[PDB]
């Protein structure tokens, strides 16, 4: 489902962005589904996702360009609110769109303020015609309501006790047990709605 909320959790170099770049993005593009990437990581030239769409420099670009990448310099509440409004208008034009947010702790941080945009993103995304892919490094980086509102939660290896406790409490105790034994680039997929778990082999490319 293009309007699903998907959350990816994995340590640095776990393979979560690789999953976005070589599974999610290709599948979206294959089904002719548009996306907007909120990118926080600068590279030597450009940003991490520069190759994956039009590098926007105005709000107008966000609405008009079918595949769009937004480098987020301010990384604040005001920016996400503006991006969300522009994403909704983008969705009006291009139909159901996935908003991809790497390093999502900038906008959905544990104990941060829930703006109107955040509340809408997590509760009214389908009506807004927007799916979400949210990515973070530790489970406890984000507001627990993100996991309660997700449709799919993807997790790579961890045995960190606070992480396991969060997973047990807000996601699934079965997930908390199974995440401990994942090998490199293997991942667990928890379906929040069916309460089902599948272990996935590393993706090819
Ligand atoms: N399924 C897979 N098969 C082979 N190699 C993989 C893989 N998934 C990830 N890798 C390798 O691991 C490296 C790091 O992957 P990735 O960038 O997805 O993790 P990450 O997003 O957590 C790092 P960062 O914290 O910088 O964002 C990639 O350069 C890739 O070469
Ligand atoms: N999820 C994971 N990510 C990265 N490295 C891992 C991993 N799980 C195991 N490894 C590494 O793979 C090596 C051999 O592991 P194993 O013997 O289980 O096969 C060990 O060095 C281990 O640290
Ligand atoms: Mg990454
Ligand atoms: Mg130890
Ligand atoms: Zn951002």
């Amino acid at each position: 489902n293009p309007d699903d909320i998907v959350v990816l959790v994995g340590r640095k170099k776990s393979g979560k962005s690789y999953l976005i770049k070589h599974y999610f993005i290709p599948v979206l593009k294959a089904h002719k589904i548009s996306y907007i990437i909120d990118d926080h990581n600068l590279l030597r030239s450009g940003s991490e996702y520069s190759k994956f769409g039009y590098n926007a420099t105005s709000l107008s670009d966000i609405v008009s360009k079918q595949y769009v990448v937004v480098y987020d310099r301010a990384k604040n509440d005001d920016f996400f609110e503006k991006l969300w409004q522009a994403s909704k208008l983008h969705s009006k034009k291009y139909g159901t769109t996935v908003l991809i947010i790497d390093e999502a702790y900038y906008h959905f941080k544990y104990k941060q303020k829930v703006t109107p945009a955040i509340d809408e993103a997590l509760h009214a995304n389908r009506h807004a015609g927007l799916g979400l892919i949210l990515s973070t490094q530790r489970v406890y980086d984000l507001m627990p309501i993100v996991y309660k509102q997700a449709d799919l939660i993807i997790m790579f290896y961890t045995r960190e006790p606070n992480e396991l406790r969060w997973i047990s409490k807000y996601i699934s105790a079965e997930a908390a047990e199974k995440v401990k034994t994942l090998k490199q680039y293997h991942f667990l997929i928890y379906d929040v709605n069916s309460q089902t778990i599948k272990i996935h082999k590393p993706i090819l490319e």
